[PDB]
């Protein structure tokens, strides 16, 4: 049942496949949540709701914390000495995708904090 | 739309709900992977397959790295200064659930390493 170690084009390890599939799903969910928070931000510019402002900031903090933990996992697996082409590509891509999303979150946080409430 | 901050019986934060709503189910899937590896270990005791031994160890190394990180994360969430009754219970329970899996993984790793291959 074992994937040959010489395979270059697929996940050789079952836990890599499982965990990376769940990570990818979470990144899609976070990107969508950020889009929803951006739209709440648009409402906040008009209403100046203190509760909405504080809540968006809480959400952004939660997402950031999660992504920082994910990033540590990805960077650590990316330092593996035994990495095939497919695995290296998937881990390096994940690192890139997270680092971008962390930036997008921090940018929304800045806009939200700028709302005089 | 926002959950009142005084609510005690649910996730107040959407990103907490997103991250945690299927948590215990996801951990069940890790537990199941550990079961499959335990059963492979029983085959290994008979065959003494070097490849099977190494592959079980690789899988447990990946799961260990994931869980050590998830544990540290959940322990920090349980230190939040604003936690309601439900949020605290769920974070604390998650810490316990992860601790159990970490212990089971370390025990299996020890038995697998001992197979003289």
């Amino acid at each position: 049942g074992l994937v040959p170690r010489g395979s270059e084009d697929k996940w050789r390890n079952a836990f890599d496949h499982m965990l990376m599939e769940e990570f990818e799903e979470k990144m899609d969910q976070i990107e969508h949540g950020l889009l929803m928070l951006s739209e709440q931000y648009k409402e906040l510019e008009k209403t100046k709701s203190k509760e909405l402002k504080e809540q968006i900031l809480r959400e952004l903090t939660i997402a950031e914390n999660y992504l920082r933990g994910a990033l540590k996992f990805m960077q650590q697996e990316a330092k593996r000495t035994d990495l095939n082409m497919f695995e290296r590509y998937n881990f390096e891509t994940a690192v890139s995708t997270i680092e971008i999303l962390v930036k997008d979150l921090a940018e929304l946080a800045k806009k939200v904090k700028a709302v005089k409430s």
